[PDB]
């Protein structure tokens, strides 16, 4: 029900850092260079308990479905095999996604009339900002 916030389509409209985070993950020289020119559609839908997060761009179309607090297997956009778990803390989504002795979080909130996705990766942080499409 309060999850009704993030529902909807919403369109990239900013990114910062974007490159610096994608290197601290462990992305290669031309996978960031095509990623970091998408301009993604984000799609958010619930029904009943399963949230659909989908990312949809030239680069690479991605969909997870998940129950808030259930550990899933995720294959991320830029190939990652990890194992993800999303909550809903204070109103923020809160994505953590564990690969080979390694964590990055992935936080996305609603912020006026925006959609703020805020990646993380050590010391490094990428903020993405959506709007509605
Ligand atoms: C935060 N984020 N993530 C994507 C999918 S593309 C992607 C590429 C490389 C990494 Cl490390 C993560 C995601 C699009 C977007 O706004």
């Amino acid at each position: 029900h309060m999850c009704d916030a993030f529902v909807g389509t919403w369109k990239l409209v900013s990114s910062e850092n974007f490159d610096d985070y994608m290197k601290e993950v462990g992305v290669g020289f031309a996978t960031r260079k095509v990623a970091g020119m998408a301009k993604p559609n984000m799609i958010i839908s619930v029904n009943g308990d399963v949230i659909t997060i989908k990312s949809e761009s030239t680069f690479k179309n991605t969909e997870i479905s998940f129950i808030l607090g259930q550990e899933f297997d995720e294959v991320t956009a830029d190939d990652r095999k990890v194992k993800s778990t999303i909550t809903l803390d204070g109103g923020v989504l809160v994505h953590v996604q564990k690969w080979d002795g390694k964590s990055t979080t992935i936080k996305r909130k609603r912020e006026d009339d925006k959609l703020v996705v805020e990646c993380v990766m050590k010391g490094v942080t990428s903020t993405r900002v959506y709007e509605r499409a």
